[PDB]
């Protein structure tokens, strides 16, 4: 019986129990936390992994706080660079963590573990079966199973290489779903979740989710020293889980992100497997395989399967006060979008699909600050579904016309949505084939002997 | 009572049922898998395969994970050649799986497979009595049955010439429905299964099940090095079972599409049939007997046999942009099939076919992804079947007018639907009288024996 | 079981038991205090402080009275300096607490608080681990807990480093919600804590929660001496909690808006992070962890989690009898929020928002006083909306004109509402990195000896 700290009467409780049927989901709700349906599934997403790795196996943890593994049965040699500041509070807990449990219990190898953090603290370079200072890549503690639960900033094929080389053969990666930054969205929500994320260059917008901006009357034009011409995404991202925020690389996102084979090609060769196992309203696990050895061949395709809507759409909003558009994703609910079906066979304007969609929301299905964009959204599609009826083309015929060259061109038309049902797949044409390829100080290292 | 890993609350739990009358189906979900349906499917194959065939005798496995094989009471030799990035991991769980029962289970010889596997392993081109690294063509076990389960990317006819020379006289295949494919359809939906199927020409689409498009707000018209002019299905093809992708031939799909008599014919000759034994809305079970000589004559003419509806309609989508006109097809279910039959005597909207296909469908019977599409497609349907009825024709003639020459010529009718109801039967005339018919590395090797 | 002195029949009662979950919440009102709600909240976040650190610990308390901290299990040294006029009074009633139990309990180290007043009393300047006559600046007794709780006139980065270099690795603030003085309104309510608060420039206001004004027939123009020209928020600010009252200065207000992490850069550098652990209706608890040495790096972003909506608009009110605008902020239920999420489709007039608004309401959900505020806001917002999507842009397109050199300016639309709708984030770009950083007299020195 897996205990979850979310309030009993959660509708999320049961989209969890869905993805999770080999357990026994049980509320058992101690913190009023903001995001307790993203730790939640983080947790039973651990769990999971335990279940389903076998014992006297030894896990790497990349990027990992030691005292989330402290009560566990299971070798984990936690790789924990002092690089971040989220940092060097975990190891404080860690240590104030085994130091309350040094003579209380004796089923973790709790004296092992002290002892450990007392030879890294001695020795900063060192490597210990349970403990680590170097980063992921630096680290030389070989295994069998890696494990990266919430870390994205991380290039996923220098990274897996590393682990490869150190006979890692499995890797578990625990996140937020990569599918809206493969399609190039300026923000974002993973509603379930209490989770928005922006460009840095839209957080002044004023109707996304994790924006700001001020009141001004609309005065005379401010002036820039730069022209802008052009808004596209870039590759600083905010993300904002529940008041928990974090800074991203696009680039670091996406890497992850990984079709169905790759080769990781360096003084070692691996072919590579990357496979979606838990997958619940915007938050997944990818289980990895690598094996030794160049095998078969690569397509380059990365799919997504969508359990529920996912949308992306134009929106206009403000930007400290000037009006422009970009793209905003989302998830739908399945049975939301299920509702939707009969009224988008007509052209159905953003109002009434708004009062449509509150009706169908009655207690809430979906969150309703992501209703009117979502409405909007499904007025642009049930349009361009529209028009694309009106103008049929001959089958297997295309009308390109000619450049004065040796060139034709063609007329692309607009789209505003892309609207991905329940049901249906996602698939973009990512790399494969890959192969290119001492952060402590003294006053914390003295406060951690201050605890042993 | 055979166990199925979807949820009880399934619908397909019932269609499953229908399909294996022979066994007491029970649910008893342990993953959250997006493509349950299908494992359900071949595991009840696998589960009717077996009582099908008499023990004692040695069952080929072609493309086969071995540890999928380890629990079972029959002599499997499974065919498992080192070609795709499947094989290895397949492998290396096969050892992982046989160590964790070396000494707990006596009623396999467990202990003989690991001797086998080891012996393989000791001599990569060797053959042991249950597992083999050669291809299907390149083994050397002689055997009386050949099993294909899930097997796209193969020849059939060389395949199955390869087996019969070698004592094979009963093949199954397991595998989707191949009948899509001598439709000539640039896309597809096997809805029940979770399953979108597109031409790799396609996949840049808007609105099929599996696709991916951008934003763009219809800008001038991008250059190409290449004019188009035709959009016809060509030979690669991805299909999304669930999340998981693969490529796949068309002329191997094709090649799976058996007549109801065939020869195969080289230095040993045979008469063999193909039958359909499963059939569950999509997934089938091909059941082929091969013999020794030639009897009989071919037709050259393979059937399907349709229980739910099969639709191959022209829908009008952008492929990256470019607004153009392909088929797709699409199994609908026979309840929906036959609550249209009244709407279907008059000439109906795509709209109204659209909303009563949602008045219809309730919890759904259909996908609703795929209800437009198929709306779209009834409608062409009523519409093109009042044209036939009111250009009535003389019975036993046909207007053909003159070339100038010997030659003469008729006017084609458009069909832009090909509607194959429940009960109905597809012909189709393909080929029978056929005549014309070393990959593993040393750091998996090591591994293998790191286990044994 | 924690008590709370607030009505049985009070809805807030249900609020607070969500942001306590961990506690069992029973109403035992023993006082009819017109701040209720309040002091509910801060005594349960201290019982929840409590429970969540280490006992063995010593916990300065800022600007503390020190007779709520005497029946405590726990090593409060309550810096108490006599700066404003609340303070002698504190003193004198912890000195008649400490009386009125020396000789009745002894589970809480009695005689020694009152040994400790009694040196603190024969020394001014002397510190004693349970009581001090320092500002938190000026002491100097070292901690591993700070608690500021309803502690505003200090500056966040100063105190934090002075308790830093004190050992400090633990601060708690419990105060008012500081994303309305981030914001830059003039005037604002927390109506669930029956708190409004108001710039010093508009506390002649008529219709704000915190005004008072005449009656005057509206005579000849009333002259001044100075030109206003200009309404703009000024550093002091008015708050009423119930009817007690403070002044503020919004650059103190504005320090403890912290981002999630910085940097505390003196003779000794510490890596500090900020996180609201709970947070009801407008009252927040912010966990500060302050770590020693420079780690990570810094965007400078503060994010705030809206469980109910957060609203700041424009409104016109008569200020002395000059009608002027200026920004009022509020929170407005979730429920209420999400109710109307229909209405906001359209544009509404901020009548028929007053009379849906009190058609929600039924007992009543959110304060009256706020309604007609709230209305007008809504109407806006869904004015503004609808001119977004009326004048809708290209995507990624920005139409800047130039100004006769090389800049460029554009169009601000007005903005008269920002709406922060349940389960969005306000995210603003605060400072990180910061390096820059003897009050009683005798009779009442006489006083306090002449209770002990
Ligand atoms: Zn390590
Ligand atoms: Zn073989
Ligand atoms: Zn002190």
């Amino acid at each position: 019986p897996v205990y979850v700290d979310i309030d009993a009467d959660s509708a999320f409780l049961k989209a969890l129990q869905r993805a999770y049927p080999m357990f026994e989901v049980e509320p058992r709700q101690v913190t009023p936390n903001d995001h307790a349906n993203a730790r939640a599934f983080s947790h039973l997403a651990i769990k999971l992994i335990e279940q389903e790795i076998d014992p006297d196996s030894t896990i790497l943890d990349i990027g990992s706080a030691p005292a989330r593994r402290m009560m566990s049965d299971r070798k984990y040699h936690c790789v924990c660079p002092m690089r971040s500041a989220e940092d060097p509070e975990r190891l404080a807990n860690y240590a104030r963590k085994l130091a309350s449990a040094a003579g209380k219990v004796l089923d973790r190898n709790i004296s092992g573990k002290i002892g450990d953090l007392q030879a890294v603290m001695a020795v900063p370079d060192t490597e210990t079966p349970t403990f680590c200072l170097h980063t992921d890549v630096s680290c030389r503690q070989r295994a069998d199973v890696a494990i990266y639960q919430d870390v994205y900033a991380v290039h996923a094929p220098t990274s897996l290489y590393h682990q490869a080389i150190k006979g890692v053969r499995l890797a578990y990666w625990v996140g937020f779903d990569t599918t809206p930054f493969m399609y190039n969205a300026m923000a974002g929500a993973y509603p379930s979740y209490s989770t928005n994320w922006a460009d840095e260059q839209v957080l002044k917008a004023k109707n996304i989710g994790l924006c700001s901006t001020d009141l001004t009357e609309g005065r005379r034009g401010k002036l820039s020293i730069m022209r802008g011409k052009k808004l596209e995404p870039c590759d600083r991202v905010l993300f904002s889980v529940g008041s928990t925020l974090y800074p991203e690389s696009r680039k670091l996102l996406k890497s992850w992100h990984l079709p169905s084979v790759f080769h990781l090609k360096g003084k070692l060769s691996f072919t590579c497997r990357c496979d979606t196992v838990v997958s619940c309203e915007g938050y997944v696990v990818k289980r990895i395989t690598m094996s030794p050895g160049l095998y078969g061949k690569t397509t380059g395709y990365a799919v997504t399967h969508h359990a529920d809507g996912f949308l992306m759409c134009k929106t206009t909003d403000t930007v400290d006060g000037e009006r422009v558009s970009f793209s905003v994703c989302t998830y739908v609910p399945a049975t939301i979008c299920d509702q939707m079906t009969g009224i988008l066979a007509t052209e159905v304007t953003p109002e009434d699909a708004q009062k449509l969609l509150v009706g169908l929301n009655q207690t809430n299905t979906m969150k309703n600050y992501m209703i009117p964009v979502v409405a909007q959204a499904f007025s642009k599609w049930a349009k361009e579904c529209r028009k694309d009826m009106e103008d049929e083309k001959l089958l297997g015929v295309r009308e390109r016309t000619l450049t004065c060259c040796c060139l034709w061109a063609f007329k692309k038309q607009k789209t505003h949505t892309v609207y991905k049902r329940p049901d249906t797949q996602s698939i973009q044409k990512v790399q494969a084939e890959f192969d290119s390829f001492s952060g402590l100080s003294i006053p914390l290292r003295t406060r951690i002997k201050w605890l042993l």
